């Protein structure tokens, strides 16, 4: 729920493949 510092508007997290989530187009861990 937190951001993670990246984005997936366009481009997915990078870091969802770790502990982030996709989340309103931001990145959002926990």
């Amino acid at each position: 729920g937190f951001p993670c510092g990246e984005s997936c508007v366009y481009i997915p997290c990078f870091t969802a493949a770790i502990g982030c989530s996709c989340k309103s187009k931001v990145c959002y861990k926990n």
